[PDB]
């Protein structure tokens, strides 16, 4: 598996501010656009990216606040990343895409999808944000660690003071050991505490229990959008997953319609850290599919 990230740095101005991105692949034809999620960047696309590339444009942005992304003093709502993600799509020129998307990304990929339906080619998603009705929908081993990253005081030293979701968090969403350069290339967006704001306001975003209503009501409204729309969809799930468990991901490449779905073994919430080359593997040969 590979640690290296042979890319170059490309750079936007987006709302005065500048966002770094990947883009790779030939110019013309549809671009894939590869959105990551907490707390990763463009970094976790890295052993995905070179299996579409040769046939496909890629581009692949660090969210506001992470990467090599500006870092502006900002509380980091979910509000925010989709003004800076919906300005850095307009910046680039992009007119239909296809969408690779995993975790926050997912978020705000469905919600571009569902306010630009007419724009979007295809969608492959994994380990997704969708509501998680209640506490026990979320995974046992990690349950008491997410609630209290839902507190001010107790969760903010956590993940900011003492950078638990890089540390402990991060690691814990993979089943294979991350090497130290794989480890340093994470924890280098976030050497200064005070860049730690998008970790913690994250899982304080997500939808669990009803909470907080004003994403619980978003992430419905793409939901169901999705399950109504005919746009081609490639689900990645992994066993026993994170966001999505096995039987959900059963219910939804059923529920959804034009929806393939691939297992990729063993999995938590970092999919393309366990599998890499099952995953670009398939996207490439199904991006195929989309013209035939
Ligand atoms: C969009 C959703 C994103 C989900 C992201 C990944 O998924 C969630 C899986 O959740 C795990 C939550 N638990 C912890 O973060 C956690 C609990 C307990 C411990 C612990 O060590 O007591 C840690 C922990 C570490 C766990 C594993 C680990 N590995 C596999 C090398 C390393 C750990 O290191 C630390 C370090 C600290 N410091 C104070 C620096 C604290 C806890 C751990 C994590
Ligand atoms: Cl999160």
């Amino acid at each position: 598996i590979g640690t290296g990230f042979p890319f170059d740095p490309h750079y936007v101005e987006v709302l005065g501010e500048r966002m770094h991105y990947v883009d790779v692949g030939p110019r013309d034809g549809t671009p894939v656009l590869f959105l990551h999620g907490n707390p990763t960047s463009s970094y976790v696309w890295r052993n995905i990216i070179p299996h579409v590339a040769p046939t496909h444009r890629c581009i692949a942005p660090d969210l506001i606040g992470m990467g090599k992304s500006d870092k502006p003093d900002l509380g980091y709502f979910f509000d925010d990343h989709v003004r800076f993600m919906d300005a850095f799509i307009e910046a680039l020129g992009l007119e239909e895409v296809v969408l690779v998307i995993h975790d926050w990304g997912s978020a705000l990929g469905f919600h571009w999808a569902k306010r630009n339906p007419e724009r979007v080619k295809g969608i492959a998603f994994m380990e997704f944000i969708r509501p998680i009705p209640t506490w026990d929908e979320w995974p046992e081993f990690a349950r008491e660690t997410f609630q209290a990253f839902r507190t001010t005081d107790v969760g903010r030293k956590l993940i900011i003071d003492q950078n638990v979701f890089i540390e402990g968090t991060l690691p814990m969403g993979v089943v294979r050991p991350l090497t130290e350069v794989e480890m340093d290339h994470y924890r280098e967006p976030f050497l200064n505490p005070v860049d730690r704001e998008p970790l913690w306001r994250f899982p304080n975003e997500l939808p669990i229990a009803g909470e907080p209503a004003n994403i619980v009501a978003l992430v419905e409204e793409y939901m169901d959008w999705l399950h109504q729309s005919p746009v081609p969809k490639l689900l990645f799930w992994g066993t026993p997953g994170v966001l999505i468990p096995p039987a959900e991901a059963a219910r939804l490449a059923k529920s959804l319609p034009n929806c393939k779905a691939v297992d990729i073994g063993p999995g938590l919430n970092l999919l393309q850290e366990d599998n890499p080359d099952l995953i670009g593997s398939e996207i490439a040969r199904w991006l195929s599919t989309l013209e035939i």
